[PDB]
């Protein structure tokens, strides 16, 4: 089930337990601390989307469109050239957005030259530290990257509609639908999604397996197996 | 202590919190969700044993001898020519198993050549993420694979008897003994294990930590230490 | 919060929730089981100081300055030439020491020529899996390893006293000051600490989030975040 | 098999599936987009040789034998030279020098170098510290240096190029154009690969990329 968190989140990422990034509603920046009776510290800035990994790997989009990576020191954001509206980072060599038009990158990992276009048109993604990479379009079409194993048209579709998406690696992959249903992929593509009691706006989902939420009212929790 | 889980399962495999798989009697193959209120999904196909990896490499084996790999879209396996009794996966480039003689395989990576036959006689093996290799022959006799680190006779028995073994990691090492009595590994050889209360037939020791088991009645457990 | 643990040690390191090592005031090695029923198992031998890692690899120190390295057989440890007080194993290609007169030493991976001197003065020195390496100095200033980043000076300072440190992972950094209290690692290095509840003089920061302590009176602890 | 890849390269390294950098005979820096119909970026620089890790960690060597790290915002030199040069990660980076003496990365960049024992033409080092060579003359060798070996262990066989992501994922090519995968028994330790390749990359998760003498770009399809 879901344990209640205290804060007040709109969006969240989670790449490991240790690393769990969300953003507020007035675009304020936090990082999970480790310790639930006081789960969250404000990192300075702003950004309406956040993607975190596992190898620790942090970027960014702020409500201008405006992209930032952390940098792990005293400077705390770098801008990377460029325009995104939402983004997911599933590893340093695995970060992935979408523009405000549908548009599909993937960083290059050259500062310089930083995105590709890959073919598709979608509304959130999430990519995982193992190339997993996941993404829904504006209909709620569910989709899965094949384009790096051999497949000319990039992506296949799965059955089931989400309006967010969450992948931090094969084997952990979530999402909410415009309702706020929850779901978890079973691995089966012809039967993919098992039905998860609760309510959520956006989900993280990491590559060690831990899953954080946040609902409709800026409610965040996190899920617990055992 | 062990958290019972429902469902009735015959054997499982553990790779990490995220990919836990098993077989029951009927040889029907399901999947663990991460939701302990409904635990797991059906996926199609037959198999008596099974091994799951951290990096979502999924083989099986079933009644006649035929070998699977999962292949992660809908056409769900693919067979692997051979024939094989126990499988266990550690990754994708770390496959091994044990054959109705008793004759020890490792999995090459190229599925038109797919087992090299490893010198030793054994009744289960278990494999890791890491390389680590842990068999048991059928009169209990435990051994740790050094065929890869220059000894010319392959295996080192370590004292104890064992019937099932799991190893997803040099420092995750499990087994049951023929009494349905549990052990872990202690890490050192001159003492190796430590019982735990409980009783199994079958474990499955993850890279990550996880640890399940399933006993003599079909009855499924989740190992908990906090 | 933290779950006392049975047993009593001076020193702890935790690489991974699988690998978790202490020394105890008679300078007697142990290692955790898994199980907190029983959670220590005796290792031959004698150390002052270890350092466990994710990988499985540990190194110790004992009281004269011997150093060894684990070779998980029947011998046990194997020395290392040279002579060290306080050392941490990230990983087996990221071991760090320091010396009974504050100089750093990197393990080079040639047991012939096991170390190099890396410039600066620390009392205590904390590595992890993805090269990250945090030290503290006897007056209690903190630094990070900046070294193998293009800085000549090899080392920033980050506000703060701490007298032991941990950081198994870039973003599992924790520490004590002088006084126990503990401070866990915020990724702001302009506001870098939290304070922690408790009292700890050892602390070990493992890759997967784990988090082991010791206090004063050889009391032991698990970080409990759930 | 092998699934070609549009482009042309002569010399590849992947530390993982996600990480794939290679160099063209002309000396030109490419990387792996994750597209395969739009396979390649043109990274700055001129390069002979280069090594890539699962996490990120890219070092390459110039014709001259000058040494760079990829610095993720385009490359630092480090002092030294270096003829070849592989990164598992981070914290495991070999190169050999022209003269075939081996070097292990220090960390530290103000004095990065410490030579280790013996002489090798090719190597690669894994992010799990498996690191494995070939002579001049073809002999292969797995370093055993950090664990009480007073270094490199002969393993039988012949290979004139060698990549290692993994103690479990290590592949070859012979000067034949011969490829092999490391079987994980010193006792038959080679299995041999349909097709022909004149250098290879093997990454930790499994995933391997290799070039032809001709520049043909090959990923392998497991
Ligand atoms: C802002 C620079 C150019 O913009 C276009 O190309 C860039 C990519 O070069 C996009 O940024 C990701 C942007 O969204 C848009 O499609
Ligand atoms: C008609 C096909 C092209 O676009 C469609 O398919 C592509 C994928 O092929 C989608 O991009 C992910 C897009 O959202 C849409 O559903
Ligand atoms: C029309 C059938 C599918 O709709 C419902 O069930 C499916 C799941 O089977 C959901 O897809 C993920 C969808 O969002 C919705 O809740
Ligand atoms: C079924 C094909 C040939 O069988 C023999 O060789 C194969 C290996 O080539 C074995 O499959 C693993 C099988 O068990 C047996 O020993
Ligand atoms: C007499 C030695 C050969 O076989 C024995 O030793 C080998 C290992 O050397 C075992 O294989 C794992 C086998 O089960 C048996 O115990
Ligand atoms: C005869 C002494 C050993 O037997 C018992 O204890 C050992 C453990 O010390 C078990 O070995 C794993 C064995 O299966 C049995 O339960
Ligand atoms: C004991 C051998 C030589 O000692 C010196 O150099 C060695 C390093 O070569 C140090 O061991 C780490 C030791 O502490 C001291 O500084
Ligand atoms: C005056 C500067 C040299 O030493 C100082 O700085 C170095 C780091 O530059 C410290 O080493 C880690 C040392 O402890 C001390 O604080
Ligand atoms: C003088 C101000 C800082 O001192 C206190 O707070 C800081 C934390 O802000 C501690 O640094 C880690 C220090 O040890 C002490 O407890
Ligand atoms: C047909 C295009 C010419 O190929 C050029 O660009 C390609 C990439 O588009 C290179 O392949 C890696 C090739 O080496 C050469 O520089
Ligand atoms: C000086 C700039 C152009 O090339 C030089 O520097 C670049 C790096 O800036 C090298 O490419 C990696 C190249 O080999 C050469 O040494
Ligand atoms: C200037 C020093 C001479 O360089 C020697 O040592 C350096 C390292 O100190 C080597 O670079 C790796 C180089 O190849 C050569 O053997
Ligand atoms: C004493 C032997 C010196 O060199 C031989 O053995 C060494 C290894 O011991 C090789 O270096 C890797 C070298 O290439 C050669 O085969
Ligand atoms: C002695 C056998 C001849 O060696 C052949 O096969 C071996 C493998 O058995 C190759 O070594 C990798 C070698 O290159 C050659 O093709
Ligand atoms: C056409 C089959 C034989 O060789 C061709 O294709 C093979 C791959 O199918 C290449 O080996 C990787 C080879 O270099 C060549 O380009
Ligand atoms: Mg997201
Ligand atoms: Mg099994
Ligand atoms: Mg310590
Ligand atoms: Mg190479």
């Amino acid at each position: 089930p879901w344990k209640g968190i205290s804060g007040s989140l709109s969006r969240i990422s989670a790449g490991s337990v240790t690393n769990v990034w969300g953003v507020n509603a007035a675009n304020n920046i936090y990082r999970y601390t480790g310790d639930d009776a006081k789960p969250w510290v404000q990192i300075p800035g702003a950004l309406t989307d956040i993607g975190a990994a596992a190898d620790g790997t942090v970027w960014g989009v702020n409500a201008a469109g405006n992209i930032y990576r952390y940098v792990w020191d005293s400077n705390h954001w770098t801008q990377i050239k460029g325009a995104l509206k939402r983004i997911s980072a599933g590893s340093r060599t695995n970060v992935w957005g979408v523009n405000a038009g549908g548009a599909i990158y993937r960083y290059t990992g050259d500062d310089a030259n930083p995105w590709v276009q890959i073919p598709g048109v979608l509304s959130d993604i999430g990519a995982g530290a193992d190339g997993t990479v996941w993404g829904v379009n504006a209909a709620g079409e569910i989709y899965r990257y094949t384009g790096d194993q051999g497949d000319p048209n990039h992506w296949v579709k799965i059955p089931g509609a989400l309006s967010a998406i969450s992948a931090g690696i094969k084997t952990n992959v979530w999402g909410v639908n415009s309702a706020n249903n929850i779901y978890t992929s079973t691995g089966d593509d012809k039967n993919p999604w098992l039905g998860i009691g609760g309510s959520l706006v956006d989900i993280g989902a990491g590559t060690d397996g831990v899953v954080w939420g946040v609902n409709a009212g800026g409610g965040i929790y996190r899920w617990i197996r055992d």
